[PDB]
């Protein structure tokens, strides 16, 4: 997937990504949600892609409260036969940002 540079943002910043597998160690990484794609990079300058996602097919939801996972404020995307992402917002105040712009992607 390709990001169009001169395309509207509906949403960036940092979120805290969970490995697959491994240690299940938790990176910090920049999102950005442009069209109904979510992209993220290494950093704010948004100059490599390092994965993408088409979230029009994804399921998105919040983990619920009380950390479950280990960290507060988590949501998952899933949809079977698909790629799993596990994030982690900062605060609720992000969070909530982020699942309702994530909201409008995937419907
Ligand atoms: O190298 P180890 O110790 O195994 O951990 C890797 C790296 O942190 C990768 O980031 P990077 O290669 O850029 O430093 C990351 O991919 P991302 O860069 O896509 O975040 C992987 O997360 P996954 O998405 O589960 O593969 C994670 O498993």
């Amino acid at each position: 997937l390709r990001r169009d540079p001169n395309l509207p943002v509906h949403i960036r910043g940092w979120l805290h990504k969970q490995d697959s597998s491994g240690l299940r160690l938790w990176k910090r990484r920049w999102f950005v949600l442009s069209g109904h794609c979510l992209f993220y990079y290494k950093d704010s300058r948004e100059e490599s892609v390092l994965g993408s996602v088409l979230l029009p097919s994804y399921n998105i939801r919040p983990d619920g409260p009380g950390a479950p996972r280990g960290r507060r404020f988590t949501f998952t995307a899933e949809h079977p036969g698909m790629r799993t992402y596990v994030l982690a917002a900062d605060t609720l105040e992000d969070l909530r940002g982020w699942l309702r712009a994530l909201g409008r992607a995937s419907r």
